[PDB]
Order: C-alpha cells, then structure tokens, then sequence
C-alpha cells in the first residue's frame, strides 16, 4: 500500500523526502503543472489550463503586478476562473 | 444671470471657451482638484479626498498599472471609495 511507499521514501532518502512532505503541505499538489508554469510563472495575455480532476479544470491567468511598498511586500491581481483576486507575495531581490 | 455670462466668455475669446466646453463636456468639473492631482496625477500609497457637494466627497487612491498589450492601451487599476475599478486608458509614448 502507500504506507510501503512512504516508509520506504523515508528509510532511502529522509531530508528531501521531507522537504517534499513540507512543500506538498503548503502548495498542495503541483505535479500536473507544465514546465513552463513551473519553471518560470505567469505571464500576460496567456490563459492556462491546469487538470485537477476528471471535470474538474482551473483556467488561471495575470492581470498586473505593483511595486513593492516600504516593505518587501508586492500585490499581484490574477484571474482564477473569470474572477480577479489579489495575491499578497513577498520580492526577495530588495530584501 | 449665467446666460450673460456665457455670452460674454463665447464674444470673447471663442476658441479656448469652446475647447474649455468640450473638456468640461468630457470630463464634468475638474475645479475642484488641487495642484497636485491636477498636473502630476495618482501615486501609490496616498489617498485623496475631492469635494463634490455638501456632504458629498469622494476618496480616490490607486492600485496597480499593468504595461500595454500589443496595442496602446494600459488597464489601471485604481480605488474609488473603498471599491475596485479597473480603468482603460491610451499610452501615447509607444503609438
């Protein structure tokens, strides 16, 4: 079973398997994304397609990124489905 | 009364009277603005309060710009009492 799967995932390779227990934790499942999406981001002007389940589909794009604040702190506005909605990020490049 | 008024502003000086009648046309009563939004526009961070009638203010601050598409145009997203509202406008840098 996947009890098997886990122990042995564990018992060959415990730090990146729990980096991977982490990360799937916090951003869910990832692995249906391409590598475009995943190695780079979104872009404007382009509609993705990502399958979560047999009907079930989510069309995911961007509409405008603004400029850090005081803080690191930049708001990007996306387009999830039709609907708009601001995603509060952090830029580590101005530290 | 305002009708003398008008008969004297068109007698005048016709041309700028006339171009003063389609901006007011255009775009209602801008009196009331100060120097700064007037002649520099909206910041990021700083919101503002316009008189419009007795009682009647509006506060106005933005959000984000995004760059323009493979036209001229550019999508500003600005705050208008406290409520969203994206904006299309023409960038007359790139043509």
């Amino acid at each position: 079973g996947a009890k098997r799967q886990a122990t042995l995932n564990r018992l060959l390779f415990p730090s990146p398997t729990k980096e991977f227990n982490e990360h799937r934790e916090a951003y869910g499942d990832t692995s249906q994304l391409s590598a475009n999406q995943f190695f780079y981001g979104l872009r404007q002007g382009e509609e993705h397609r990502v399958k979560l389940e047999r009907g079930v589909e989510l069309l995911i794009g961007l509409e405008a990124i603004s400029e850090p604040d005081e803080r690191g702190m930049r708001t990007v506005m996306c387009i999830l489905n039709g609907q708009l909605r601001p995603v509060l990020v952090r830029d580590r490049s101005i530290a």
